DNA sequence: TTGACTCTCTTAA
DNA sequence: GAGAGTCA
DNA sequence: TTGACTCTCTTAA
DNA sequence: GAGAGTCA
């Protein structure tokens, strides 16, 4: 709510809710032939889920507090960063997961920041191959690698040069 | 159903046509603080196109040819491709521009690729800063590099580890 | 047959 | 990656 | 007040 | 990154 006493209580509250919420370890690839371990704080499949937490998609959820008598509510993954700029260079704020996991809310596993930057997570090569995120990844992006192209660059003709 | 010969036919007569759009240079980073030059043969910004070319979007267009009374219509960009296999992995094919540039046509500036690795090409490290994609990106990708993350990975209390 | 517009849709963060 | 409404 | 559902929206390929 | 309709 509005007041910064209000929005640490919020985060507070929600931290100790997600606290509870079951550890899962991953083994995840660093890049440079490496792996690592993650601990994540993953949210219920199904409900309940956990006080103020509410599921408004297949993996998108909500938290809800009352504070002066009205409802509030938030993306579940934004109440980390409720103090934070909500816009950088004219583009929305968005929470980030570092470990490529939707249902975890360890809030050490998640970073604020535009949404080209939050995807491009996606792609890297990982804090032991090459990562140069100055917000450092976790882990390698599961979509890294050499893809799988189908048809490079061609013509047919002599019209084109590159 | 349109022949082989229909098709290469379509494809002869799109190449004509986008050889003769204007051919711009463009300097471009490598990777590696290598500087290069792309030659992009760009759309125009505003009608006529072209023959054959129609704008359906700010930034789309599409091809359209009638062969034996029968119009036939293909996004702008997918032509050079025709004659490919139009999925992979369960995946649809796209059109994926190696140069970053919307408006250029130039078939070799293009890929056949899923959409996840076409966006993936946005923060590749460029064919002189280590590019891995099996068909090698022509450029640093625009959104390569440290990011601009608002708030990092950050707890109030004692409740999680990484 | 063709040009120049119009509209909505896909994906996965 | 988000916001908001309907019920109990 | 709190829970458990429902819906549509944003972005840039 | 796509598909398709209307009108002259
Ligand atoms: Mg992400
Ligand atoms: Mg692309
Ligand atoms: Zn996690
Ligand atoms: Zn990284
Ligand atoms: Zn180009
Ligand atoms: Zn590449």
């Amino acid at each position: 709510a509005l007041t910064n006493a209000q929005i640490l209580a919020v985060i507070d509250s929600w931290e100790e809710t997600v606290g509870q919420f079951p550890v899962i370890t991953h083994h995840v690839p660093l890049g440079g032939g490496l792996q690592g371990t993650l601990h994540c704080y993953e949210i219920p499949l199904a409900a309940p889920y956990g006080v103020g937490f509410a599921k408004n998609g297949p993996t998108r959820w909500q938290y809800k507090r009352t504070i002066n008598q009205v409802v509030h509510r938030w993306g579940s993954h934004t109440v980390p960063f409720l103090l934070e700029p909500d816009n950088i260079n004219g583009k929305t704020c968005t929470a980030s997961h570092l470990c490529h996991n939707t249902r975890c809310h360890n809030p050490l596993h998640l970073c604020w920041e535009s949404l080209d930057d939050n995807k491009g997570r996606n792609w890297c090569p990982g804090p032991n191959g090459g990562c140069v995120h100055a917000v450092v990844c976790l882990r390698q992006g599961p979509l890294y690698g050499p893809g799988a192209t189908v048809a490079g660059p061609q013509q047919r003709g002599s019209h084109f040069v590159v």
